[PDB]
Parts: C-alpha cells; sequence; structure tokens
C-alpha cells in the first residue's frame, strides 16, 4: 500500500456535510454511511476542509 494522496471527492463531502446535521455530531452513526472513512479522517477534515470560512 502506497496511496498517501488519499484526497476526499465531492460525493464523500457532501454525504459528510449532509450526514453531519442530521446526526448531529454522532462521528459513530456518521461513518455508519461511510465505513471508508475513519472518525480521525473525517474530522480532520471537518476541522481543516469545512472550516474554509463560508
Amino acid at each position: 500500500m502506497e496511496v498517501k494522496k488519499t484526497s476526499w471527492t465531492e460525493e464523500e463531502d457532501r454525504i459528510l456535510y449532509q450526514a453531519h446535521k442530521r446526526l448531529g455530531n454522532r462521528w459513530a452513526e456518521i461513518a455508519k454511511l461511510l465505513p471508508g472513512r475513519t472518525d480521525n479522517a473525517i474530522k480532520n477534515h471537518w476541522n481543516s476542509t469545512m472550516r474554509r470560512k463560508v
């Protein structure tokens, strides 16, 4: 394994947002929709990418 550049994608980002607001912040139940996305990466993503200052 040597992916390294494990960048996200439109679908994942959208699903993450649509899920997060519905579940609230139950990352365990949100990742149920995205098993290929671990909590660490999800939150890291939710903290780094989504916080682009809307």
